[PDB]
């Protein structure tokens, strides 16, 4: 798949007021890979796209009330069924790393790009998940040579904050269907 002006060619375009701009608009050299579930554990809502975009209720589920102060987003989800929702455009800072570092550089949402996979660190991706991160990430290393040498966790540029995506995501499957 194709890159049109930091979108994806391929997928729902969702806007969000979420996102500023990357210092010296600077070039993305890392992927972040996340996952997300709202309510935690479920699949299928509104909820993310409305936290992603910053109108969430509080009061539609218990969790909800919590999140609702944050200020959060990411370059785009991929769920369950291998939907492609794009929120930020790549060149663009997504909200989505928080407090981190890799390779001794903090602050990762300045150079990173964020994707979230609907799930949690338990459960099995689907085939379909697999698939389109992979494209996606085809597509991003055609922009961005440097994200080929630099794919990582939120887990592994937060640890001990953060433990997505988890045990569940397959590094060997998913590297092997990269460029
Ligand atoms: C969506 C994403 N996976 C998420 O929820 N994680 C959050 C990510 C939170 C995150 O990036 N805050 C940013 C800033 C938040 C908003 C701020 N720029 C504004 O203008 O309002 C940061 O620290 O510079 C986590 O790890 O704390
Ligand atoms: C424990 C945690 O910090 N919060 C979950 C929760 O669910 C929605 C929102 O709040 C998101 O920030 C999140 O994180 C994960 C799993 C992520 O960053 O991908
Ligand atoms: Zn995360």
């Amino acid at each position: 798949m194709l890159l049109d002006e930091g979108w994806l060619a391929e997928a729902r375009r969702v806007p969000s007021p979420h996102y500023d701009c990357r210092p010296d608009d600077e070039n993305p050299s890392l992927l972040v890979v996340h996952n997300i579930s709202l309510p935690p554990g479920e699949f299928g809502g509104p909820w993310i796209d409305a936290l992603f975009t910053g109108t969430i209720d509080p009061n539609a589920h218990p969790y909800f009330a919590g999140i609702a102060h944050l200020r959060v987003s990411a370059h785009c989800l991929i769920r369950r069924d291998g939907e492609i929702v794009q929120y930020v455009p790549f060149d663009k800072r997504a909200w989505h790393a928080g407090v981190s570092s890799y390779q001794g550089r903090e602050r990762c949402n300045d150079f990173s790009i964020g994707i979230e996979l609907e799930g949690t660190d338990t459960l099995a991706y689907t085939d379909a998940q697999y698939q389109q991160l992979a494209a996606v990430t085809n597509a991003l290393i055609t922009r961005y040579p440097a994200i080929a040498n630099n794919m990582t966790g939120h887990c592994n540029i937060a640890p001990e904050r953060k433990t997505d995506p988890g045990p569940s995501f397959d590094w060997a499957r998913f590297r092997a269907l990269v460029t």
